[PDB]
């Protein structure tokens, strides 16, 4: 029995990895079985950092896994990043929830913590990166990863300040949240090409939606107009 939380970044987080791995030939299809060999992790981080990892071992026992999954984490670590609740083994092992965290672990390193406006830098810096290019629409007010984007709004916002043939912004109403959270989805997806990572209905329906999978999503807008 699983979390509103848990199902919004298994598929978001799935998404965001994909949205990488295309640049390198290959997909994930099951995040909590298609990373515990350790390859496709590796390829990922090599695709998202420019760089190179140390070469992967092929060799289909565990402890070759477990190997792949430490040079992974052992390429993490050089970046700065202090792993804790995580190792190599129950990765290998298929830890569903540990391997959720790490892949949020590296989204943050990878996609956020570089950004800064303003003397402001990751979560904080691309929040207000959000709050200024949406500033002069007056019916979105981002103070939030969460709430503030609920009713689509935003998201559109957002497109149309950079492009704004993409987008018919008297269009969309308030109060019509799944309409406006699909037709930015949509748009993100066949113009900007941002994958899906968002689900409308589960934004909707939970009084706070996930702020990491928004920030995942979010941060990909942010590199696609940078």
């Amino acid at each position: 029995p699983e979390f509103a939380w848990e199902k919004q970044q298994r598929k978001t987080f799935t998404a965001w990895c994909n949205s990488h791995l295309r640049k390198a030939g290959t997909q994930i299809e099951n995040i909590d079985e298609d990373f515990r060999d350790g390859l496709k992790l590796m390829l990922l981080l090599e695709v998202i950092s420019g760089e190179r990892l140390p070469k992967p071992e092929r060799g289909k026992m565990r402890v070759h896994k477990i190997n792949n999954v430490n040079k992974a984490l052992d390429f993490i670590a050089s970046k700065g990043v202090k792993l804790v609740s995580i190792g190599a083994e129950e990765i290998v092992d298929g830890n569903a929830k540990m391997t959720l965290g790490m892949i949020w672990t590296i989204i943050l390193r990878f996609a956020i913590q570089d950004i800064s406006v303003e003397e402001t830098s990751a979560k904080e810096g691309l929040l207000l990166w959000c709050q200024r290019k949406t500033a002069p629409y007056k019916n979105v007010n981002v103070q939030n990863f969460h709430i503030s984007w609920k009713d689509g709004l935003a998201f559109n916002a957002l497109i149309h300040r950079h492009r704004p043939e993409l987008i018919e912004y008297d269009k969309l109403r308030k109060d019509d949240p799944v309409t406006n959270l699909n037709n930015a989805f949509e748009v993100a997806e066949k113009y900007l090409d941002i994958p899906k990572m968002l689900d409308a209905e589960d934004i909707v329906n939970t009084a706070r939606p996930d702020e990491k999978a928004i920030m995942t999503y979010v941060s990909s807008f942010y590199h696609a107009f940078s």
